[PDB]
């Protein structure tokens, strides 16, 4: 079998994408942010304390003939921007373009907290790092795709995020035409649960290329690329007026200034992210300073190749036995 779905940024900036997801029988359509740094399926449902929900789309189980309660479990997680989510449990059918699992766990939310109440165009995410990073108390629940993975032509996803654009998450099948060149594929480790890897490099705008080993997550459930403070501080030096706020919490620019492109590597390849693909725009509206795309994983604890970085490639996240991840131009 294999599913393909478009995803869609919710907003001018990029800031997230979301698919739609059919959950239920009949099917209850709900966009979900599907995000490859994160493994609950969660939904705001019928169950969602009233006041925390304002304007998204609920999952009603009682509505949905083929929806169980999952007894007696729960969930909690929480997530590297603050934000929070908890509630109970419902096994159901759930298809995403056209791929359907069926006893999925569907993590149905009691309680959100304040940035999901107020971001009404994303009704849940849908997780797709390793089950091992599920939430689900007592018993550890699988992701879609880990659910999916034996009926699959081949055990892969793919995310091929647009710049202002939309763009398409495929299941179990690569879309040769989707990709320039070759693809370039890389170790992972999954001992934190993420798909993590090591970049061998950078470069600045027309710069020469850095050869240094930098490992992180691909999590297209961020929206920004977080990278050690030097390499950070040597894209920013680049552009005139550029500098850390600690007031707005990062790196700002001036609004008129045009941003050079960053580059990283994938062992011999490189991916080249447009300047325009680091342009947050203005702080506040109307505001002259401009938030950057490329911000420090300093305090993080972990670098993140977020949107910004993986909707300059196409992505192959591949869950062979052993895992590796693809990256191509586009
Ligand atoms: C602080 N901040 C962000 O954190 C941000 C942003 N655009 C996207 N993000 C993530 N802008 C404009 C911003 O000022």
């Amino acid at each position: 079998s294999t599913g393909s779905a478009t995803t869609t940024p919710i907003d001018s900036l990029d800031d997230a994408y979301i698919t739609p997801v059919q959950i239920g029988t009949p099917a209850q359509t709900l966009n979900l942010d599907f995000d490859t740094g994160s493994s609950d399926l969660w939904v705001f449902s019928s169950e969602t304390t009233a006041s925390e929900v304002d304007g998204q789309t609920i999952y009603t189980p009682s509505k949905s003939t083929t929806a169980k309660l999952l007894s007696g479990a729960t969930w909690s997680i929480s997530y590297g921007d603050g934000s929070s989510s908890s509630g109970d449990v419902y096994t159901d059918t759930v298809s995403v373009g056209g791929l359907t699992v069926t006893g999925q766990a569907v993590e149905s939310a009691k309680k959100v907290s304040s940035s999901f109440t107020e971001d009404s165009t994303i009704d849940g995410l849908l997780g797709l790092a390793f089950s091992t990073l599920n939430t689900v108390s007592p018993t550890q629940q699988k992701t879609f795709f880990d659910n999916a993975k034996a009926s699959l032509d081949s055990p892969v996803f793919t995310a091929d995020l647009g710049y202002h654009a939309p763009g398409t998450y495929n299941f179990g099948f690569i879309d040769t035409t989707a990709y320039t060149g070759s693809i370039t594929y890389t170790a992972v480790s999954t001992k934190q649960g993420f798909w993590e890897w090591t970049s061998t490099g950078y470069a600045v705008g027309s710069g020469t290329f850095k050869s240094t080993s930098i490992d992180g997550i691909a999590d297209t459930g961020t929206t920004l690329l977080y990278l050690p403070a030097t390499v950070v501080s040597a894209y920013w030096a680049q552009v005139s007026g550029a500098k850390s706020s600690s007031s707005v919490g990062g790196y700002v620019f001036p609004c008129s200034a045009t941003l050079p492109s960053f580059t990283f590597g994938v062992g011999s390849a490189r991916i080249v992210i447009p300047g325009d693909y680091i342009d947050f725009g203005p702080i506040s509206t109307g505001s002259s300073s401009c938030f950057g795309g490329i911000q420090s994983s300093a305090g993080i604890g972990i670098n993140i190749f977020g949107d910004v970085a993986l909707k300059a490639a196409f992505v192959v996240f591949n869950g062979a036995t052993t895992p590796t991840l693809g990256f191509a131009s586009k």
